[PDB]
């Protein structure tokens, strides 16, 4: 009781080509409403240098809002134990084309700021021995996003994941998004996104292959 | 007084290929008005197996329109003896450029939960001896979408199938797609979507053809 | 260790009312699991009934994940155990103008033919002592909305929760939707779309207040 | 040197009326330096609560960054001493006629979660004595918009400081906006917006008036 | 065996209402095997009459084609044996606001010249002892609609039955439309469509009732 | 008095290629008004085989509206003696780029049922000696589309047409247009469009050309 | 032999509120062709104080085809001879709420450069006793179109002939256009468009009246 | 005093290539202002054959702003007295990709009809030692439209005017527009414009420019 | 205490291939508050032979806002004091494939006319050994931006800078803008734009690779 088989591989995988999120072994094994108290400790701090008035009936929960939130959602994506469940059925339709995946909804944190990324990610694979369920490649995306991420640390680690999980290199992965530490703060530009694509196999080597898949990115609605 | 030249040449070739649906052979002769109660009693048991009051005016002729949804329309592709009445006439015109029916409405299921699909195909093809009725097209499509499906699946019999009934190997086929299982619950996602796409002769073979083709895809209205 | 105050608030109001969905008490304690496979049980009946060959590597955990998603998923608004929490802070900013949420995403399910109704609320109220949590608006609406549902009824039990849960009778809900079982199936309509609205007090009686809501409803995107 | 007379009559009135944002005295003089190497100390807790490896060189300057961000950025409204400079020429022209600006940007966070809020505000006044330079009502939306905020209260606060530094009641102000705590998290809801307006003046009284300000706000782009 | 309940009820409004297709008594009991091929063959001398050779393989069918197309489609209208089966359920709800269908897909035929009339209706009534299966309007906009026409009667019939079916003088019916009579010859005009309306009860007398289904009506997709 | 230069020798192109309409030779020269009267006559019978009121202040002029149309209008393209005048200037400009005419309206009629066919052309062509008039290639496109037609054919003879005109094979041309036989009746798909094109010359052979030709087609508004 | 009874008493409706276009009595009869020689003349003169070199193939013809333009389309308005001829049936559908007739498609003159004019016009009517056929309407606007015209002119001439074929005054018109004097020449506007509004009857004088009918103006595609 | 360097050598250059509009020496030097007075002459001539009442205070002065603007401005281009005055600064900036300028307003005259054309131009040219203002391309694109044009020429005009003052044969031009004379008159296709290209230099035989260029043409607002 | 290292690579590079903003020696060390002063004169001086009377209590403050404008605000990349402080990390990631950043927001200044310039920039680079920040780059650009420009050295500049700071010549750079001194004044054309681009290293010597990124720019919101 600890990890899954896809769970485990995924991350030696990371590891091995050495783009894991940079994290640290959890030292001592600490409960995790621990965990919790503790950052709803510290966010009752930086709260107060605020000068914030915590007996407020709407702020006295912030803290503790702000510490389930932290572990158990927008950055439950750094314990594989959140992993999601995967399901393959056998290739026996021998679908030799690509299948696209167009305009995953991706929200995500900058690890610069812990603020805001909100985006939209088009993944696209040739499947070879095993199709992967649909709805798997919208769970796989949410979870690395579920990180304080940098957009191409982000973009790649999809691509090695999904790589591993189906069995082939031919997988391909593009992400469009807005980062809101350059809107809502800095230099404040309300108008640009950024743009990340990775490409293993085919994706990369194939002129023809890889054209048709950077054609089919970015359907805005 | 049973199947039809075409509907019979077609079942062939999706079995040969090894892409029919996962079917059983019917055993025993049953009847349709048979098959309607049966399930509509199932489908009464699980109404109330979730508490449902069937005396109400309401839901009370849930079960017989459940079946009857099930057998004569939204599963009803799984019965060759619906599969649609072809008309091809003589090649007189000697086109010898693709024709494109795009936006063909596609509206399926689901097998993994039985939940809608909806989405939009383009067929295309270049004409050899015969040119199809257009309509023929729209109803070959919603035939093979009357049936539980995988979208990777239903993509290739429509290809098999028009060839077949063409003779030619020279047919694209393309599907875009939701997933109401990806959107209405499970990861929940409002705005991804699923094209899929598989080609037959020159339109796998030659880069021309296939880009051409590739390039008309995706007519949002 | 059963219902809570608010839950048990919400589903007195509408059984007074006479707005609850239509539902026959348990009986006996019939555990979950239980329900489950025997739903799980009628589904792989009613598959082979289909002739599916439910031997098939993607067709046999469907019986299993239709009953879990039947259950745990789109209809677990029938068990009140899974009403959401209520949060709601004292209205000190004294707001006395509406408070409009829009665009709520819905989902729901007919109960004609439980298939699904794809659509959009807007709701809409007058603090009176309590604001309440925005989030909380959405989640009463999914709450509701995952029931076999009726359009007219759904829309007046998000009225009169919000009104009991508010303290007030000010309050306004519009849904508009798309239902597939007209689109899918029967006339199979593709373009007709469903609105209905639900008035209480002053944006039923105050011709002033009555426009300014219906004039800010149906903002598609 | 502490406040200027705008600020000062702002901050009052907010206060007489029980808007302004909850604050504690700050105590003791804080040199803000101290205070943000404070804040980046206990997020550099924190950070080593998820196990984040803080000796790499991206996450290397993040506690400094995030605590820099909030203190001079993102919550800058909090401290008086940012509040913008007005400028007010003589109403000569004569204008009788509301002046309504609008989509201006504004991006806050709330307060529940310290997560993003993206919107878009509409403000518009009735010019008596004074007429405020344009740019200056732009500056005052986001001023207030740089606190932990709700919608409704920082709608009330705009509001209330622009009738006292107009020296008119006639002040409407709409803010319609996305909050990410909803979107990104929690129940996910992709699509929803907020919208709360704050009537002051002809546009809470004079229907004529109320109609006509309603009637324009909600130019999306 | 004849006609039924509803069928008659709608019928005889027309005529008392004066508000019928213009028709005439079947004479004597013509089967519609006899009708369709009598049609047929005046088809056949029409295209003779036009030089058309039908000892071709594409025109050599048209004439059983378009024969069956008036009589079991596009006209189908004319015979109430077509009416559709109408369901009503109690108005326990107690729904006392309008329900509006919008943008029922509308196919019709010009009565002047026997061309396409493409175009949309909107629906509303506001239910009194029962509310109506929503399919069921759209199918009753469509009974009326395989019907040679003018677009002011057919507005005129779809309200009258609807009345006579569903208990109330309140409800509403809008029609915007193409006709192609004006846009495919003749003046030839491209762009122009046509509007007309037919409101019953409330939404003819209340000026308030009235606006708001008329603010409603027109929603381009 | 009989035939124009140019009329016959585009009959004659066709029908040495076999494309022109399926025509019986006329026989004897039967009077237009004498055909118009006889149509009309299998009119009226077939409208009292509807059991129309032929007596009707509206539906009186019918059958004599629809012999008209269909000998004078929407099928006048049968008749050479209504080709449009071509008026051709020598190519002094020594244009040597294709010059493209697009979104060029086009409404016919579908050959198997005689029901609207509404679409849209993109012609183009490399001139050669001469430069022709360019409403005459709008004049040559709605010729050969007042005729029943099937779209591939349609397509083929405005090709053949203009390059005999102009001396070339350098033309291509793409035509996109609804069937309302396929909207509204039948499938009754409400959204499939259908896209034909003859390439000839440089259009067809040169990859560099053709493609320039179709990228640029498809220009919705 | 000489004009009609419609075109007689809209003229005279014209002259007698002095609102027909400023003409003079044709003083002898001038055969048409006379006419169009005699403007050719001058046309010739024209081109040739401007230098062009009429001697070429493409200009040769210029002087004729203006003129022919001239008392053949643009302005065959001004000849009643030209009128169209109008249908009406009787009322017998007893519509009494009002028809429209959205984007009418209106090119005209302005008197001031003789440059065009390019609009929409809606026109809507309240039938008394007898109902007008749509394209009529489309007819009878183009041809006041067809005349050197002043556009406040233009849309009264519209409202008075309707006016007086209809028999009520209940008739409603508003025209939206671009005139090309403003934009391809002086001061170049390139964005403006102009509107005017005549409104007869209840239109005029019923302010609910009167704004459902502006409410309905202006639909842009 | 007479010409300018510049519009001596386009000059030149036009007549050289056979390019300049159809002219005829002026013969004898009549003054402009006897030219203007000459053609208002023959206009008033050509209103009186129309029969209007230049007696009208409106029609009054049209004879002579028809003059002033025939002479002074939509036909200005026609004397080299009226090029635009060409500013070229040094290419030190050493850019070696294409300059484009896109959706130049262009409107000019058909030489066949003297009617309305409104249109949009997109240029480019790759810098060879000048860099011309950006200004100029506008103002030589109008130069040559304010002329009786055929849009090839006038393409071709533009082309051959720029490669002339930039001292390269790369440079691209491609011009997009509607004719009222096929809009308004004759045929009256309300949809079609036409496209023209002239392409030079590497535009016209390296194919990677020429598609890189032909890709961004078309900028539809 | 002058300048940083990045800063003097920059400005460095730029000089070396020449494509600096046209700058001369300070000549010796003038305080800014004593530049804004002497121009704030310079203003009064001409604001008074535009007649302007300084004595208002609104264009009072003028010359001293200009004052602070052009040295302050618009004009401040001119001093390098000014470049933005860049910060890279690693490319642990192992990012190969480009990263692009678009519509970003782009105000610059014509230095003709010292009128507004607006556009929008799309950024491409692939990483090397470093991997700037993303809001990085948005600063890189307004910097240049804020300098009086010319767009063909503006977009040089930016390239120049970038390549410079990240260590590669893979660097893309696109800008698509509106100068008023072509729209507000002069030519006065309301729709033309601009766009320069700038290409590096395989931007430029791959086709592939070229034409990937070209296809990216102009991302219309
Ligand atoms: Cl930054
Ligand atoms: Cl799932
Ligand atoms: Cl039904
Ligand atoms: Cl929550
Ligand atoms: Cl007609
Ligand atoms: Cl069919
Ligand atoms: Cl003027
Ligand atoms: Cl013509
Ligand atoms: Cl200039
Ligand atoms: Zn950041
Ligand atoms: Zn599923
Ligand atoms: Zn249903
Ligand atoms: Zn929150
Ligand atoms: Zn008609
Ligand atoms: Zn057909
Ligand atoms: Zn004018
Ligand atoms: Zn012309
Ligand atoms: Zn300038």
């Amino acid at each position: 009781p600890s990890l899954s088989k896809e769970a485990a591989l995924v991350h030696e995988a990371l590891v091995a080509r050495g783009l894991e999120t940079p994290l640290r072994p959890p030292v001592h094994e600490m409960d995790n409403e621990t965990r919790k108290s503790l950052i709803a400790g510290h966010m009752t701090e930086i709260m107060q240098l605020l000068n914030l008035d915590l007996a407020d009936d709407s702020l006295m929960e912030t803290p503790h809002r702000i510490a389930k939130m932290y572990v158990d959602e927008i950055f439950s994506g750094l314990d594989y134990a959140n992993f999601p469940k995967i399901t393959l059925i056998e290739n026996k339709m021998k679908v030799d084309e690509m299948v696209t995946v167009r305009d995953i909804t991706l929200t995500s944190t900058c690890e610069h700021h812990f603020v805001t990324i909100d985006g939209k990610a088009t993944v696209a694979y040739i499947p070879k021995d095993s199709v992967i369920g649909l709805s798997k490649i919208n769970r796989i995306v949410q979870f690395f996003a579920q990180r304080p991420q940098v957009q191409e640390r982000l973009t790649q680690q999809i691509l090695i994941a999904l790589q591993t999980l189906l069995g082939t290199n031919n997988v391909a992965v593009s992400i469009d998004a807005v980062h809101y530490c350059v809107k809502a703060r800095g230099i404040r530009d309300a108008t640009s996104a950024t743009t990340t694509t990775s490409l293993g196999g085919l994706f990369k080597s194939s002129q023809n292959t890889r054209h048709e898949f950077l054609r089919a990115v970015r359907h805005h609605n």
